[PDB]
């Protein structure tokens, strides 16, 4: 007999045949980290901040975001049904600003988004067109002079000759996007756009958008910018406010721009992002940039160029980690993928994109919906439509020039999961219980303890008073444990802080809780359990060269495992047609002073063996835990029996 | 007022969203002077926005650029063949890390360090260093994970 | 002190389950300039 040792466990999933994995990958992971430096372990528990005061029945008519005012931080809450507008400080205590908006009303949550220029932050809807609006005037058929291409209207007030764009042109706008104030009091208002001043309709034409109406929305070079499908709209330099180009009479550099576009099929830019000095244009079938220059962009120098051919969604906003920008593709009808682009460094604007989702072509399903980045901490999040309470997370690392870890695995929560958005070094979660919204936050980075308090593993965690053995279910508790949720609970303080202890009855009518016998009065915390499923690859065989043999002659005896921190777990194996082992397994022995009374149970050093007795490849493995303990794994082991009979050559 | 710094013979002083430069060795001159024409050696004053906001707190000039600090996104001042004039300033950017704003940015040498924040209560550092076969080219890295 | 010697110490205990510190506040440097260890360990079975 043999033995050996899995390489590593921080490569996430795979859905490759075994003899293709590339070292590290596993075959499922759930509710576990793929964190290096403290290994394989749970992840912690998600805590419960607060409520947002508004109401909805569907999961994606909610939208949520950000802003900066002097050195505080602020979020802002947008509901797509009614219209709705809020403004929320940092700690969720107070509200800023509170208003209905009819602007606001559109299908869905990924029609809004904002731009900020001077002093303002703009918020545009594209779901809607806008028109021109024709005001009453004094000019007549106020005499007009033409001038020689430049006209003129004479002013009888003052008797001077001021200039005119012509007869029947248009005064403003109206549909467009509203303004908000960033000056401390937050004032909401619509701005009043100008119509054309100077010029005729051979000399000053429409912006273009117009006609194609409104799909996109950002800000580049202290310009505003509108997509109107195959055209690029900017305006004014350091004005919002003006679209038309002021004056005939010569050509000015800081004067509005508009760049038309082609292909040989058709093109509707959706999104816009800046990124490595350029600004990047997202489309179904190409993809295009602004080149930037050593001068200021000028009317005479605008132009779009197309780069690469390949094909893409449309309904997830593009995400930027830093270093890289990830866009979403499609696989298939009922799954999706990801594609990553990053710029050259030995030269001006040069790009790449590589696919980092080819060896799971099922493992996302449906199409993805968002895309978040937490720099701070080396991960992203995406939220798919084919399930609503799982969340998708990836893991990377960079070395010099060079990326060594694409960790992927699976998250799930007892509610549905409406949005998420990036503060300040943590990440937010809403969740809708019935009509309700909540707000989350996971910390995988943080320390055991939170304010002289343990913290449990455990879902929406509320601290709560005990007295008499006895106390009241919280609210937003009753809802979950009423459709089979498992109430969990937990000591708060003192040397057994982390312990579990149980409970007797619920009473029907008033939610009162009656605790296990003998706890005494004090904090304790109170949520809901989850599973951290983990399952390895089946061992191989490698010769010399790398070659894999033995596929079909090769038997597995034993695992070993060496745990760093745990308690007792459940293991199942099984074969092609019948189980083999089965039953909990521990590090805890009875003669480790770890055990004492009015102690935690856990091993700070341990092992554990299991037998499986059966053809190596026609196995499946599985480790879970549900309870107050850790499950961290720091290397695996094996005996194997292979025994060739014939020299090789 | 929210910075200030030099750069080209010139006073810099950071508004936010915006960047504001004196007249070429008169640091007492902030409105342009002359109206007839447009003149090279007049004040300057670029606008800048984001998709969320920017504040820009510190400059450094370092790799013959001038490089500015924000929380969520970072910036440069192209340099060129010719003296900046007010037909051709710009601010462009280049990354998306996020970082703190408490702490001026050193300089080692062949590289620069600013902090950023870990968690709540820990701190960590991130570094920059130039390319060596092009023209202005940045990229980071985190020297404490 | 000593311009070079050298010092042996006995542990007795599973490898990785230990913590080890040298101290040292008094008007003596303290320069390390290699460390040596003996180890058992015994495998019982060949490797494959």
């Amino acid at each position: 007999a043999f033995d050996g040792s899995i390489k590593s466990l921080l490569q996430g999933v795979s859905q490759q045949v075994p003899r293709e994995r590339l070292d590290g990958q596993v075959s499922v992971q759930l509710n576990r980290l793929s964190d290096v430096v403290n290994g394989n372990r749970r992840r912690p528990g998600a805590r419960y901040l607060a409520d947002v005061p508004t109401t909805s029945q569907y999961d994606d008519h909610v939208f949520a975001s950000y802003v900066d005012v002097q050195d505080t931080a602020n979020h802002v809450i947008i509901n797509t049904e009614t219209g709705q507008l809020l403004v929320i400080s940092e700690d969720f205590s107070t509200t800023l600003h509170n208003s209905t908006q009819q602007y606001l009303v559109a299908s869905a949550a990924s029609a809004i988004q904002t731009a900020t220029l001077r002093g303002d932050l703009y918020i545009a809807n594209t779901e809607k067109a806008p028109t021109k609006v024709f005001g009453s005037t004094t000019q007549q058929d106020a005499s007009v002079a033409v001038g020689t291409f430049v006209w003129y209207q004479y002013d009888s007030a003052t008797s001077v000759w001021k200039e005119a764009g012509a007869y029947g042109s248009p005064t403003g706008f109206s549909n467009m996007p509203i303004r908000i104030s960033l000056d401390g009091v937050y004032t909401v208002e619509t701005p009043a756009y100008e119509g054309r001043l100077a010029g005729s309709d051979e000399t000053n034409e429409d912006p273009g958008f117009i006609d194609n109406g409104v799909t996109g929305f950002g800000a580049y070079q202290g310009r505003l910018v509108i997509l109107a499908g195959p055209e690029v709209c900017m305006s004014a330099a350091g004005n919002p406010l003006r679209w038309y180009r002021s004056t005939v009479t010569a050509l000015l550099t800081d004067d509005p721009i508009n760049i038309f576009s082609g292909a040989a099929t058709s093109t509707n830019f959706r999104h816009c992002v800046q990124f490595n000095k350029d600004l990047l244009l997202f489309a179904r079938s190409c993809q295009a940039v602004v080149p930037s220059s050593n001068a200021a962009i000028t009317p005479q120098t605008a132009q779009i160029v197309i780069t690469s051919g390949y094909t893409t969604d449309t309904l997830a906003q593009p995400g930027v980690v830093g270093r890289s920008v990830l866009y979403s593709m499609p696989r298939t009808e009922h799954f999706a993928g990801v594609l990553e682009i990053i710029p050259s460094n030995t030269t001006d604007s040069q790009y790449t994109s590589n696919d980092i989702t080819a060896h799971i072509p099922r493992y996302l399903p449906g199409r993805i919906r968002s895309i978040v980045s937490s720099t701070t901490s080396n991960s992203s999040a995406f939220i798919c439509t084919g399930d609503s309470r799982s969340l998708f997370i990836q893991d990377y690392l960079w070395s010099g020039d060079e990326k060594v870890q694409s960790a992927w695995h699976q998250w799930t929560l007892p509610y549905p999961i409406v949005c998420t958005w990036f503060v300040r070094d943590r990440v937010y979660i809403g969740m809708r219980d019935g009509t309700t919204i909540l707000v989350v936050t996971i910390e995988p980075q943080a320390g055991n303890t939170i304010d002289s308090y343990v913290r449990p593993f455990s879902d929406v965690y509320l601290r709560v008073t005990i007295t008499d053995r006895q106390f009241a279910l919280p609210t937003r508790l009753r809802a979950a444990v009423g459709s089979g949720e498992g109430l969990f609970i937990t000591f708060a303080d003192t040397s057994m802080g982390g312990m579990w202890v149980g409970y007797e009855s619920i009473d029907p009518t008033t939610y009162v809780v009656t605790t296990v016998r003998n706890v005494p009065d004090g904090e304790y915390f109170v949520g809901l359990r989850y599973t951290s499923v983990l399952s390895p690859t089946p061992p191989l065989v490698r010769d010399a060269n790398g070659i894999v043999i033995g596929t079909y002659q090769s038997l597995l005896v034993r695992y070993e495992l060496t745990l760093k921190d745990s308690g007792e777990f459940h293991a199942i194996i099984t074969d092609s047609s019948r189980t083999l082992t089965d039953g909990n397994y521990s590090s805890l022995v009875y003669s480790s002073t770890e055990l004492l009374p009015n102690n935690p149970t856990d091993a700070s050093l341990g092992r554990t063996i299991i037998p499986v007795r059966a053809q190596a490849q026609d196995t499946v493995a599985t480790f879970e835990a549900n309870a107050d303990t850790d499950l961290c794994i720091l290397d695996i082991e094996y005996v194997l029996q292979y025994r060739a009979r014939r020299k090789r050559i």
